């Protein structure tokens, strides 16, 4: 006989596990009636607008206790790493200032993402893309955020949206007369270690499915600011469903799942399997950012039901920048998920190099230490990121010189958020170094790009390049950039490539900034061994 | 200012160019009404069963216009290899077949997807999910379908859930009074190539992206039972996002898209670079499975925003079983599109299994990769979960069964046996998902001849070249004529809990092959594939 079994049956469907402020004065918004006999809620949609602009303002500056407990965990555990340590405090201390609601957590504030769930007799009047835009273009225009979404003008030509639009707005319908909502603040660098794999049947072995995660754990590296939250997804009803699924399992979405499978095919979590990718974490070595323990905060296994033909597998993480708040509208009015306001209570060897020196005394000084060794940066930057290393290899492609401002100082990849008034520089850390590999032999040959300042592991041609050309990779932490920003970041001026926009290039003048030497100029990687 | 821009903008959202059938009497199951000054529909959730139910036993009987004119397109086209003509004829064939409506197209009856846009003011009494998966359960147990469902009681141990459920049910809040669908029976291997790509800027230049098209297309392989309808995503909000773009490009459900982009960001097609994914298509000699140019029937590409950091890109096809279905629920009752129901208007080496096996190989020994070959007797019939439990039982210490050692192993598992037939639907299934076997079975006295479609990997030719075996391609997709001119007798032999996933043995006559890989080191897929 039919038995209908919805795949996801979550004990906790509505997240009263959740801790909910409610938005004064909200019910204003809101009216109950009744039509063909049947409860439903006229909501007035300037609700969407209000609600989606304080989701993607508190985000910025808050974070939920499991991450922070995380961060503490870190620095509490004697099997942590000093390097572990010394990441966990930072990040702590970086969200001690965002905190204080003027500089964001990171300088990616991130895609805004809305998973809205719109009750039948819910009733909008249906203009609800429009008014959730509203309310995110609201957020990032009047706070200092940053715009982030690249417009295709054609194929291969691209403008900044200046005003980080497009969101993704996921709008499902759903039984029941409320609106829930869950809201995510996605950085770029996390969403591209979201991972697809098309898997078979040999796969769904202990000794298969062991192995394969220790080889896919090592291919995230630290390229999204660990430590992490993995989410790991076993099966589906196609890529697309899988992928969704390990997004919002890396959310903790899926947290009050089943844990045992039925002969109908439900999802559920799989402690046993959460664990065992906790051991790979923490055996790995690869640690928070710089070696240790600290590789991943948490894991959320989901195994799915799948075609026997197919086996489709999810991996995915949430970074440092972890940002996402559920949301409710109901008859009381709007409701959003309280984050932890007072980060400062989970709080409980260097070598410095002057830039402000030609920069090859600054490669000698370097060149005297291992990979490995901490250094604290003073002098100038010059900041380029992804649009303009291909602009200028294109300069380069058509007969141009590698310009003068790529061989005077060393080279941070990153895009600094907007500056808040009176501030020097609004949050302003780096970004992934591995985008830019195929750049930098390029560059070295052509006297320039010597030394880089970014995050992330890098690829071999990196290691390669900087042994042919006496050069260096500095790792700087990862995700810290409101810090940064407040104690480091001391004149942020504009270079060249204005009408790019944060993506211009920037020369900046830095104090005190730390980072680690991860790829010398004699053949070392400090991952070599973690990420071999 | 602000302004507000949807990503996705058709010029045709509601599918006007598709062809629509009313449901006889379904009026019954609507009633317009007018709730505060707004107009509204009731909805019977009963029309959600009769809906599904409808589309997913038409859908298993018939196909779209576009599919089956390239069909025809590979048989007049003068620049058509012999073997994509071949391949092309033998599928209309197997439509034609299919149009009776009693066996399916094919015997992979699909995951069943449903796409549902409920308008706000279109009341259905909430329980969607649970009306439409009685309309599928209801077309899977009462037609001559297959339940392909794996439930996971555990990590590892897995179940058929024995009726095709669970369905994916994306239902979506929209605005209006309507409820539009799409419906899709998607196989399963068309499913496992859909692949996600985690690129960057560098990528974004037209030397790039050209060779990235023609390195990634080379990795979809006849897996798939081309010709394909190729979908190509660049760019996307998020991986899901790009995910879900391009299967929704692969059922030219985003053909109306605006066809340049904007300072707004929104999604466009790119016809320039769809003609280039064809001069790939056609240029890499592929062709429909079995050499040519006929690879791919078209191209969708669609160009999507994305974070400055970001570059996804999806790559997917929809294979010869290219099934999927408009609908729309409104005032006037359930509309669903019309599939082509008269397709037929679009129109050797003999091996005889009935020996020693040793003597089969030895016949199949004289003849070069590309012959083509009809097989007489009988086969057994082994996939994914009957291997991985034989090779258990050998790590375990027991032998490789007498029926891995007797007869060539047949790659398939059937759908269900309508009344009076000897058999269902019952075409190949890819091989590649079986290789990491056939070392391990050959050098276990074993597997020496195995029938399968799709491409295969080095480590299939380097033990097919030590211990003299064999892979023989089927032509990929052809299920119901297959069943209805070859397979005579059916048996289940092993593992019968397993479903369509049990060992069988089956007698067959004419049965139709290509030896892709011989006894020698050669693959047919070689230069095209390499
Ligand atoms: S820089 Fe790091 S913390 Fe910030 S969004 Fe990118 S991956 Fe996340
Ligand atoms: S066997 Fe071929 S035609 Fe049938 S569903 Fe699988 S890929 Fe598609």
């Amino acid at each position: 006989d039919f038995h209908f079994s919805a795949i996801f049956q979550p004990t906790d469907p509505h997240h009263h596990q959740t801790e909910f402020a409610k938005v004064e004065g909200s019910e204003k918004y809101v009216e109950e009636v009744e039509v063909f006999g049947r409860q439903a809620l006229k909501v007035n949609p300037e609700a969407l607008t209000i609600l989606a602009h304080r989701a993607f303002s508190d985000v910025h500056h808050f974070f939920r206790k499991d991450h922070l407990e995380g961060w503490r965990r870190a620095i509490e555990d004697p099997e942590a790493s000093d390097n572990d340590r010394y990441v966990a405090t930072t990040l702590l201390k970086n969200a001690c200032i965002a905190a204080g609601r003027v500089l964001p957590s990171c300088q990616d504030t991130g895609t805004a993402i809305v998973l809205g769930k719109r009750g039948e007799l819910c009733w909008t009047g249906g203009e609800d893309e429009k008014y959730l835009s509203k309310g995110i273009w609201n957020a990032y225009r009047y706070h200092n955020l940053r715009y982030s979404q690249t417009a295709a003008l054609d194929m291969f030509k691209e403008c900044n949206t200046g005003d980080n639009l497009p969101a993704q707005l996921d709008l499902l319908a759903v039984p029941g007369s409320d609106y829930e909502f869950l809201f995510i603040a996605k950085g770029g660098g996390s969403a591209n270690k979201a991972y697809l794999y098309q898997e078979t049947k040999a796969l769904l072995n202990p000794k298969s499915l062991r192995a394969f995660i220790e080889e896919k754990l090592k291919t995230l590296g630290t390229a999204a600011c660990p430590p992490y939250h993995i989410a790991l997804v076993i099966g589906g009803t196609s890529a697309e469903m899988t992928m969704k699924t390990v997004k919002l399992a890396s959310c903790r979405y899926y947290d009050s799942l089943p844990t045992t499978g039925d002969k109908y095919g439900r999802a559920f979590r799989d402690p046993e399997w959460e664990k065992i990718v906790m051991e790979v974490a923490q055996k790995s070595g690869i640690g928070a950012q710089f070696g240790g323990k600290y590789f991943a905060h948490q894991a959320r296994v989901i195994r799915l039901p799948r075609h026997g033909a197919s086996c489709p597998v999810g991996l995915a993480v949430s970074c440092s920048a972890d940002r996402q708040i559920l949301a409710h509208i109901n008859k009381s009015g709007i409701y959003i998920e309280q984050l932890e306001q007072n980060p400062a209570q989970y709080l409980p060897t260097s070598v410095k190099v002057d830039l402000k020196r030609p920069i090859d005394k600054v490669r000698q000084q370097l060149s005297q230490y291992p990979v490995g060794t901490r250094v604290m940066l003073n002098g100038t930057l010059i900041v380029a990121a992804d649009i303009a290393h291909a602009k200028i290899k294109e300069m380069m492609d058509n007969g141009e010189p590698l310009p003068e401002y790529m061989k005077t100082s060393p080279i941070y990849y990153a895009g600094p958020a907007k500056t808040p008034e009176g501030y020097a520089s609004g949050s302003f850390g780096p970004t992934t170094a591995g985008r830019m590999d195929s750049y930098v032999d390029l560059f070295q040959s052509h006297g320039g790009s010597y030394i880089t300042l970014a995050k992330g592991n890098r690829s071999k041609q990196v290691t390669d390049a900087c042994k042919k050309h006496g050069g260096f990779y500095l790792g700087s932490i990862g995700g810290p950039a409101a810090i940064l920003a407040k104690d480091s970041i001391k004149q942020v001026t504009c270079l060249a490539f204005p009408e790019l926009g944060m993506e211009a290039v920037w020369k900046i003048e830095v104090e005190d900034f730390p980072a680690f030497i991860v790829v010398d100029d004699k053949g070392n990687d400090m991952y070599s061994k973690t990420l071999a």
